[PDB]
């Protein structure tokens, strides 16, 4: 498969080789915040990554993902809509060419300048490529980026963009603490749908933290100086590796806070 974000081989084109692209279920999606609904019975939120155990950064053509040991129950995320245990595997961002756009999900049709995606699987399907045959497989947590103040916990992050320019390149990504890109509340809406890139698979229960984070304009501009292409191929800046909102369809998206 050769997708990407371009013109000729963007989102619009993705339903070719992946049908499910124009699915019941996927994302994102606008969160209206006016239909969205309030569910009490939604427990609170565990967020448990005090044993996070990162080990690399890899830019794979399409993001740049920064990959956690989940080998065993070191960082997990429980509660909220949640049934069970679901084990950070990685993250990434999705971001924009300018500061108005960038993240995937939208609120009230807003776009922010990133999103950034933690990455988990259901434990009991046993590994990844299991969990993600299945409905409930993934659990991913969204983040929304605004261009503010800079998130110090950000900053080893972009720090090592420099050494992974191109695709296929990685580099070790030891003792990183993902604690350090949340916001203050975990105040979140919650809403069944998919992966955002291909292959699109239909097993995510997303979870979108209200609260957006800060980060800084030098901090984003270090990602835009990433590159789609390989080493030694003409330069294609990594911008705009955003897939847009989709129809909600027969979907609710519940409110964990009033
Ligand atoms: O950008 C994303 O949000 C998609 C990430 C992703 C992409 C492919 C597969 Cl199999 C699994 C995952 Cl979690
Ligand atoms: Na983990
Ligand atoms: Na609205
Ligand atoms: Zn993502």
């Amino acid at each position: 498969h050769h997708w990407g974000y371009g013109k000729h081989n963007g989102p619009e084109h993705w339903h070719k080789d992946f049908p499910i692209a124009k699915g019941e279920r996927q994302s994102p999606v606008d969160i209206d915040t006016h239909t969205a609904k309030y569910d009490p019975s939604l427990k609170p939120l565990s967020v448990s990554y005090d044993q996070a155990t990162s080990l690399r950064i890899l830019n794979n053509g399409h993001a740049f993902n920064v990959e956690f040991d989940d080998s065993q129950d070191k960082a997990v995320l429980k509660g909220g809509p949640l049934d069970g245990t679901y084990r950070l595997i990685q993250f990434h961002f999705h971001w924009g060419s300018l500061d108005g756009q960038g993240s995937e999900h939208t609120v009230d049709k807003k776009k922010y300048a990133a999103e950034l995606h933690l990455v988990h699987w259901n434990t009991k399907y046993g590994d990844f490529g299991k969990a993600v045959q299945q409905p409930d497989g993934l659990a991913v947590l969204g983040i929304f980026l605004k261009v503010g103040s800079a998130k110090p916990g950000l900053q080893k992050v972009v720090d090592v963009l420099d050494s992974i320019k191109t695709k296929g390149k990685s580099a070790d990504f030891t003792n990183f603490d993902p604690r350090g890109l949340l916001p203050e509340s975990l105040d979140y809406w919650t809403y069944p749908g998919s992966l955002t890139t291909p292959p699109l698979l239909e097993c995510v229960t997303w979870i979108v933290l209200k609260e957006p984070i800060s980060v800084s304009s030098e901090q984003v501009l270090k990602f835009r100086k990433l590159n789609f292409n390989g080493e030694g191929e003409p330069e294609e800046l990594m911008v705009d590796n955003w897939r847009p909102a989709q129809p909600l369809k027969n979907r609710q998206i519940k409110a964990s806070f009033k």
